[PDB]
């Protein structure tokens, strides 16, 4: 049931939880089942603690940065809501305190400043240890926000596929 | 009007206030009251600044670690909201921002993550500076969690032995 | 339609954006323009990417410190809502992240404790690079406090000479 | 024609090819697997270029270690052909230089020392950008041990299956 | 049987014990009791190992500094054996070594500079894990010196409501 | 008064007085009056510590760099007194050091070797605290030079748009 994503070029924010760790076989994976995708990834300092961003740099084929006010990589369209010509937004996978960041406005880090300004659908690949009643509030706030989904279930949402079939479902429904 | 905590071991969270500096004396008050019980401690960098981490280590029986992410004392078990066996959690002193960081789902130091996810007795013993209308609000927001109180006053709640009572009590109410 | 500020001091607390690299040439406007006016100045660790520190050191007559809790400049009666004799704190420039952690009644910074215990009137001379329906809300939970106003638009609100008549405005209401 | 490794430990040696930033994915698939193998893990300077130890200190249940002679965790049974209770040693990927160093008897990582003194059936899955003769001899030489092998190709040998059941023959060969 | 210090300012000095952790809840404690009491402290870099000098600076209205001859704090006036206006010198708490660099005349620190000229009462606070035969005579050695004590015990001398009368006490005998 | 500079790209080189603090201020006034001129930057060290080059690399459509030769930024044509396509040079502010450099036939920065071998108009905005008959002297020597002139007044320099002008006038004097 595994589907191409349909635009050009996505954008895939990775946060620090142990499955970062997968990221790069994933990134792997769809550079070889899709080589005309330009896929762009961004890396918290925390992700950055069980990956190396250098092995990005080799195994995608866009702009690779450290989500980080200080980083020179960093491209100067994030505080436009844009990664190069990405037409989507993975948070891949997306901690409890990203999304908790996300739910609440917050533009700490030029990544955050970036998913709180696209328009482009942005699904959410959680891997939460856990929840209470104030984290799913937060959770619920989220649909305020016409263009942000959680992906696909496999409990949790680290799903790379169900993503992009999420993704480019939300894609034409913003055509159409 | 001061009573033993009921359980086996509990879990105290030192938070950036000026009473940090006298939560070693308290800590070694409970140890000499109760040698029975098993105390374990985090420590928040900024509270690190007004007490000696090291001090612990000697006063606590239990395990002693700074609240960071990159601290190698931090014990896995923070992930499912435990700390060893611990039966309570008491913010000793909570800072205002600590209380705003836990009132909106925040886990970015792994004491927060723990804090987020125990169902066990948390007693929060504030040393707030003041307030305003903001701050209720994140206060009262605390009340979607069931397991979350206030310790009893002394106009702020710097209270060791109301933290222990209140968490015997919650501790019962918890079991009929 | 420029004004005096009609209070004996303020403070300025200047946040990271490029308009921070524009608060030393404003600042020395309001030191010529208003020579009684004492100017206190606190500086957050992104806008000190912008600007020079030392340079308001020598432009500003009042108190200079960055916005950090290490720092040894920073005066304890932050801690009580105050900067010296100030009677009115403006944000110059404001951006999005610094009024969401205002919003949320955060204190992770000492000139962020101080604007949340301030009763003086408080403007906001935001520079948000763009917005949705999260951030929109978080800025509305701001009419909670009766001291808080953003400042007379320029879409943007970057405006000195704004901000000094809706403060003067705001001071003389709270008197009457 | 997946099937599993017969013994109770083995010892996983990782090199620095990009390869190496998909063997945590690996890793983690091998522990859902054979939940009852224990799986060591040595991993090159080189390597940890590629990817991070901590992710691997998470996925791996054995001991993990980075091959240098100064890694306080370096176990001293190195120096007898040992790995805890390993009774294979996969080589995961391996760098031409690996290779090269193996065939050439250096002991000059506490990994190789311990390459060069094992019995047990060593399994290299080698990751070579390409060859010359000089290369091929010292290829050749390694004939001259009888418990190495190259892994089952994929004109590559990233090949962990492949490896699994190699090791399995290698280990029954050595007991009939 | 607790009574007021009758002079108008008094200097502690801190040693490497872990009594040390507990000596900030002793000086806000005597700051209560007595608020007009102007307290001065020094900190061996041992005790610093034990406690945060920076509480010190908060909860101590007097001077406060490392017991360094490099720390700039340290005020001049150790060079006549004065601590500002102190009139009594508390060594609270007294490590076994700092009562033998005392009873051996040393001057390697400004504090034990300050300790070997002052004229004013020396009420000493010791906590000796331990004692033979060689420490007594040196413990003996101090009675060449009318203004010096050790506390009345609680078989330890960490008492500072006693070491405040012997030091009232002292304080008269003086004048008469 | 106030007109546009003539030409394509002009270099502004900044020194270490406290107006360099008021610069970016200027420099981005310039970029909205003339949106298709090409603005090049230098910054001294000393200058650096009044502003942020940073901010200048965002106000600045041209090169910027840190007047060192250490600098990797600072382009090669300086050693041919060039600053990429810059048909003036306008030294704001100008200290009296740099002022005397000049005059002297200095090249110990990159940004006084390309000053010492332009042909193009030179504009200097002279900040000096004071002078005596040596100074006077070192800048009547620079009337040798043919394409050097001080800006018009406002007793002090720091006049950008008199600056240009004083460019305009020597650039269509240099081509009758
Ligand atoms: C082994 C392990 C497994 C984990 N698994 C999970 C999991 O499955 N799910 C989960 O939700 N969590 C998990 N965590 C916890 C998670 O790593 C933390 O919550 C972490 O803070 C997540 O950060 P991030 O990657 O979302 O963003 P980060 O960018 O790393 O966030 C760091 C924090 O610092 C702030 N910050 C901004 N600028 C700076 C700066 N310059 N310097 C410092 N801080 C700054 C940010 O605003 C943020 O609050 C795990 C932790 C460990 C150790
Ligand atoms: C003398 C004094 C007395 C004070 N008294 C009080 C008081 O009585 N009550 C009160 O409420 N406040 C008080 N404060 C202010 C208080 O110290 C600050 O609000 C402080 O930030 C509290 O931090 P914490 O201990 O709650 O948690 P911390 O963990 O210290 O919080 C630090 C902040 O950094 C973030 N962070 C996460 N990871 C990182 C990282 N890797 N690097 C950097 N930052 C990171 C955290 O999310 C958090 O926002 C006092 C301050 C001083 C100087
Ligand atoms: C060229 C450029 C232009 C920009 N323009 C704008 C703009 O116009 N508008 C806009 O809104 N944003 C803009 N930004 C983004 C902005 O700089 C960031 O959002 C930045 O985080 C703002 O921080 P601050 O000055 O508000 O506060 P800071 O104090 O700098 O906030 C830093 C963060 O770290 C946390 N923190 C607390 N203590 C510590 C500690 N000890 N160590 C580390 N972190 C700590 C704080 O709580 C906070 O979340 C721009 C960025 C760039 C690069
Ligand atoms: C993007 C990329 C992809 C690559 N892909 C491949 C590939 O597919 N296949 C391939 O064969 N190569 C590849 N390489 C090259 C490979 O990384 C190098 O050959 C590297 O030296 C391999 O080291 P190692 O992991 O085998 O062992 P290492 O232990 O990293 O070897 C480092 C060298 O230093 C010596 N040494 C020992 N002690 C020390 C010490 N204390 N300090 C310093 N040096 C010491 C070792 O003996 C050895 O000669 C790639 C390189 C890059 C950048
Ligand atoms: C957990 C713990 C508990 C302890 N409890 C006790 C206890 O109850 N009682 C007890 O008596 N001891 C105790 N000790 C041991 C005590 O900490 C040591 O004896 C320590 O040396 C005491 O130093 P001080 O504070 O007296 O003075 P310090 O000033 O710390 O003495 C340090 C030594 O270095 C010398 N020195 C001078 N200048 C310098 C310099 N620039 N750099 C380096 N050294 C310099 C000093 O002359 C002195 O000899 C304990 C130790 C630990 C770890
Ligand atoms: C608050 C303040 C205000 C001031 N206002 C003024 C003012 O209005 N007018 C004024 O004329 N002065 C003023 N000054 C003084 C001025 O900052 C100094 O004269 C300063 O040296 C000027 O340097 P520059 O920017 O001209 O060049 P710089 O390049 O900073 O000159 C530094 C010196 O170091 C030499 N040098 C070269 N290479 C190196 C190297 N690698 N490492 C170190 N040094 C090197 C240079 O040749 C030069 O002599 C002020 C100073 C302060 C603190």
């Amino acid at each position: 049931n595994v589907e191409k994503f349909e635009g050009a070029e996505l954008h895939v924010h990775v946060t620090g939880s142990i499955s970062a760790a997968l990221v790069p076989w994933w990134i792997h994976w769809l550079r070889e089942f899709q080589p005309e995708l330009v896929v762009n990834v961004s890396v918290t300092p925390a992700a950055s603690r069980f990956l190396a961003v250098r092995a990005l740099r080799h195994l995608a084929n866009g702009k690779v940065w450290v989500d980080s006010w200080d980083d020179p990589d960093v491209p100067p369209e994030v505080n436009s809501g844009k990664s190069g010509a990405s037409e989507c937004f993975l948070v891949f996978p997306a901690t409890l305190d990203t999304v908790m960041r996300l739910a609440q406005g917050r533009a700490d880090s030029p990544a955050l400043m970036m998913l709180q300004l696209t328009d482009a659908p942005l699904v959410i690949a959680d891997t939460f240890p856990g929840s209470n009643e104030i984290v799913e509030n937060n959770v619920q706030t989220l649909k305020l926000r016409p263009n942000v989904e959680f992906a696909p279930r496999v409990e949790v949402g680290f799903n790379l596929p169900g993503a992009l079939a999420a993704a480019n479902r939300m894609r034409k429904e913003g055509r159409s």
